[PDB]
Order: structure tokens, then C-alpha cells, then sequence
């Protein structure tokens, strides 16, 4: 049965609720973004309407082969009525295709929506700054202070550095970067871009990177592992195993391997500047953990609250223990008291 903070009061929707069956009352079923966790029921048999952004609508045609006359896309930025009541989709700044949603409700309430996000204040200029919003469903992945982590620019400014030093030394060494879900692309693209090499993968993947509207992207990617030096692999081979098994296979093309494993937070960022970070090694295979996040950092959730000063918050991750959930609640109330609302 589904849980009450993916329904959506005053309306019939839900979201990010596929895995539940048939929910009593729900006239239509919002996606906020192609990851398993929140896509978690769909198939080619589903047949109540989605609604959800152009790349996770392409998503679900191909990948999950849910049929075209279930799919509802909506553009961005743009006011939409759904089922007599008005929605905006915007922006998450997550994975491709990732939307935060906005409900103006029959009854004058105001509700976002922010499925998986990472707060920026690019945001504090969306359509977000033209009204008051009561209830924030909120992605509180790392509500705490412990999680720290640098942007996304110097995370990738460290791997180009690190790819390109590498192979300038070695021109026969591989570059490795690990992936299991859409996301991060910035990582295995920029490596590419500055070694002028295509990504090579296996087909599937290709078909999944093919329905993302990524710019010329058939300039950047193939399936003909031969011709490329950068490859993807899935995240379980990122190791010294996997990557031996993997460096035969290439024929004697390489001698050397540098891999990427894009993590979320790990406790090693409580003592290491990304500056700093060295690999695991063992002969000639080098692994690195690199922090790319995909979600807020505290202080980056912490400004969004701080500026959009919603009347209530319910949170939508890490809600399974009463410590975490006291816990949240707790910073919250800071947030509150500090900022006046
Ligand atoms: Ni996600």
C-alpha cells in the first residue's frame, strides 16, 4: 500500500508510486525522473496515464516499452492543466529528464514537489520566485552536517586533469569510467572530450544514452569498443578483477588501466580534499573514487529551505527510522528559528 507522502491532497495524483498496484483514486501517475527506486512497477501492461518530462517519457518507450498512448511528456517551465488542475514541471538539476513538480491546488494551497534533486540558486530564479508555496516534499538524502562534497565543476576539472596526465604519459593506457543508472554523464563525456575519443559501451547502454537529447551526441558515443579509449563498464566490474578480465579482452591494444568510480558521499570527504585523492593500485590498474553527487549537499538544502521558507516539510528520503526522522525535524526547526519564518 502506498505511503502517504507520495499522494498529493485535494487531487488524484501520486508520485513515484508504481510498485503498490492499483491506488485507490488515482487519476494520474506523476514520474519524476527514470531512476529504479522511483520508476519501480512500470512495464508494456501499465495502462493509467503517466506524466513526466519528454527524456523519461522516451525512457519509458524504449526501455520499459510502456506504450505511447499511456505517456503524457510536458515541456518545462510551462503551465499545464492536468486533469482540472494546474501543474508546472521544472528543473531538478539531478539526471537527465529529472523534474521538480508544482500543484496549485483547487483550494488556493501551493505544493513543490522535488522528487531527487540538487539545490542550486539558479533555481531561486525559476518560477519558483513569483509565489509562496505551503507544503515542500523534499529530497533529504544528506540532512546532516556530516555531508560535505565540492561542486560538480571541480570534481570534473580533477578527472580531466587526472585522464589526460595519464594517457600523455602512456599513450597505450585505458580509461575505465563505471555506471549503473542514468546520471553523471558529465564525467565519462569530459574525459572523452579532452583524450578526442568516443565513449564506447555495449548497445544497451547506447540505447539508453541514445533517448536523452544530449547535443550531437552521435559524435561522442559507439558501440565499436575498438576504435575507443575511454569505455564504459557497469559499477560491480570497477575492480581489480574486473578490470584485469576486462584489459585481456582488449587484444593487447593497452597496458594499462585508469578507472572511475563517480560514488555519491563517502566518509573519506570528512579528511580529503578532492585535490588530494589518490587511487587504489595493484600492478597496472589504478581505481578512483571521485565524489559526484547527484543531490544536495547540506548547505546547498539548507539555502534553498532557507529562501523558499515553506509553511511545512515532509521529507521523502531517509524516513524508515525514528532517528533520522527526529533527527531531520530537528534541523528544520533551526532552519526556521535562524532565518525568521
Ligand atoms: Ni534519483
Amino acid at each position: 500500500t502506498c505511503p502517504f507522502y507520495k499522494k498529493i491532497p485535494g487531487t488524484g495524483f501520486t508520485v513515484d508510486a508504481f510498485q503498490y498496484g492499483v491506488v485507490e483514486g488515482c487519476t494520474a501517475y506523476f514520474l519524476t525522473h527514470f531512476h529504479s527506486d522511483h520508476y519501480a512497477g512500470l512495464s508494456k501492461h501499465f495502462t493509467f496515464p503517466v506524466y513526466c518530462s519528454e527524456i523519461t517519457g522516451n525512457l519509458l518507450k524504449n526501455k520499459l516499452h510502456v506504450q505511447e498512448q499511456y505517456i503524457h511528456p510536458l515541456p518545462l517551465d510551462t503551465e499545464c492543466i492536468v486533469n482540472g488542475v494546474k501543474v508546472v514541471l521544472l528543473d531538478a538539476n539531478h539526471c537527465p529528464g529529472a523534474v521538480m513538480i508544482l500543484f496549485y491546488l483547487p483550494n488556493g494551497t501551493v505544493i513543490l514537489h522535488t522528487g531527487d534533486f540538487r539545490a542550486d540558486p539558479s533555481m531561486e530564479r525559476s518560477l519558483l520566485a513569483d509565489q509562496k508555496v505551503h507544503m515542500l516534499y523534499l529530497d533529504t538524502t544528506y540532512c546532516s552536517p556530516e555531508y560535505t562534497f565540492p561542486s560538480q565543476q571541480e570534481v570534473i576539472r580533477f578527472a580531466i586533469n587526472t585522464a589526460f596526465e595519464a594517457v600523455t604519459l602512456n599513450p597505450h593506457a585505458l580509461v575505465v569510467c563505471g555506471t549503473y543508472s542514468i546520471g553523471k554523464e558529465k564525467v565519462f563525456l569530459a574525459i572523452a572530450d579532452v583524450l578526442g575519443s568516443k565513449v564506447g559501451m555495449s548497445q544497451e547502454k547506447y540505447k539508453t544514452l541514445q533517448c536523452l537529447n544530449i547535443p550531437e551526441i552521435n559524435s561522442l558515443i559507439t558501440t565499436d569498443m575498438c576504435s575507443s579509449l575511454v569505455h564504459l563498464l557497469p559499477m560491480m566490474q570497477i575492480n581489480f578483477k574486473g578490470l584485469q578480465s576486462h584489459l585481456k579482452k582488449c587484444g593487447g591494444k593497452y597496458n594499462q588501466i585508469l578507472a572511475f568510480r563517480p560514488t555519491g558521499w563517502t566518509h573519506s570527504n570528512k579528511f580529503t580534499r578532492i585535490a588530494d585523492v589518490i587511487p587504489q593500485t595493484k600492478g597496472n590498474i589504478s581505481i578512483y573514487g571521485i565524489p559526484y553527487s547527484e543531490h544536495s549537499s547540506y548547505l546547498e538544502m539548507k539555502r534553498f529551505v532557507q529562501w523558499l521558507k515553506p509553511q511545512k516539510i515532509i521529507p521523502t528520503v531517509n524516513v524508515g527510522t525514528w532517528k533520522s526522522r527526529s533527527t531531520m525535524e530537528k534541523y528544520f526547526r533551526e532552519w526556521k528559528l535562524e532565518a525568521g519564518y
